[PDB]
């Protein structure tokens, strides 16, 4: 159900995309190790695809660039 909003800069290589998401959300020291592995993303704040092999990910950073999309969103759920 919650969501969270992040936009790949210099493009990440996944753990760049994970350290900034855990970077945002409770950066103090709740669950700042892992988004419970399962996170979920969402492009142009209007389609919801979920990840957890460096292989989604490729394909989102590739549709973000081709796209021009950047918007990025993360669910956890």
């Amino acid at each position: 159900s919650e969501i969270f909003t992040l936009l790949v800069e210099k493009v990440w290589n996944f753990d760049d995309l994970i350290m900034a998401i855990n970077s945002k959300i409770s950066n103090t020291h709740n669950n700042n190790i892992s988004p419970i592995t399962k996170i979920k993303y969402q492009d142009e704040d209007g389609d919801f695809v979920v990840l957890g092999s460096d292989e989604d990910w490729n394909v989102a950073k590739e549709m973000l660039a081709e796209n021009n999309e950047k918007f990025l969103n993360i669910r956890l759920y």
